[PDB]
């Protein structure tokens, strides 16, 4: 097929937060049928990044998810030509991030260009703070919607000094051509900073993601 077994990654991320700009250059690889990748990211302006760098991690490809035969998969069936997506990430206490990402490929390497941001955290919250440890596993509802597919996430970070802290991700995901587009069902999310410098300079990203009903 058009999406070999393995594929690499390349991207990169523009963005602000609470006015803060940053970019950051990523490079990876990763098995889009078995729905699992790895991504090595740099900090190449803004450093050191002021925020918490796990409110960046679920913006750094639905290509990369284990889609069974019986469901459409949206995201392989739209290479060669790509597709975007579009995300709001709502905080429980008023923080809100919006992203984009333009998808692409050559030859068996994915291209993204992203770009994010985020607005309104309060200065003693735990995104400025950096009190957050890591995403609880999440289950993301995929349903179509205006003729393409939307995913909804309830989704939540661990924080440091126990607790949760909670954020809802509304996606809207656009095939750049007609695909066949699938009935209502989820996708099982789990990702990880592996490793990472002290400033989260240099992070190494890990996320399994699998489709069923």
């Amino acid at each position: 097929s058009v999406i070999k077994p393995e594929m690499k990654i390349k991207l990169r991320m523009e963005g602000a937060v609470n006015g803060h700009k940053f970019v950051i250059e990523g490079e990876g690889i990763g098995k889009p049928y078995e729905g699992t990748q790895t991504l090595d990211l740099t900090v190449e302006e803004g450093a050191p990044l002021p925020f918490s760098y796990d409110i960046l991690t679920p913006a750094f490809n639905r290509a990369f998810t284990k889609y069974p035969e019986d469901i459409p998969d949206y995201f392989k069936q739209a290479f060669p030509e790509g597709y975007s997506w579009e995300r709001s990430m709502t905080y429980e206490d008023q923080g809100i991030c919006i992203a984009t990402s333009d998808i692409t490929m050559e030859g068996d390497c994915f291209f993204y260009e992203i770009r994010f941001d985020g607005t309104n955290f309060p200065p003693n919250g735990p995104v400025m703070q950096k009190k957050t440890l890591k995403w609880e596993p999440s289950t993301e509802k995929m349903y179509v919607e205006d003729g393409v597919l939307k995913g909804d996430v309830e989704m939540a970070l661990l924080l440091e000094g126990g607790g949760h802290y909670r954020c809802d991700f509304k996606t809207t995901y656009k095939a750049k051509k007609d695909v066949r587009l699938p009935d209502a069902h989820e996708v099982d999310h789990r990702i990880e900073i592996l490793s990472h410098d002290k400033d989260y300079n240099k992070v190494r990203l890990y996320e399994h993601a699998e489709a069923r009903y």
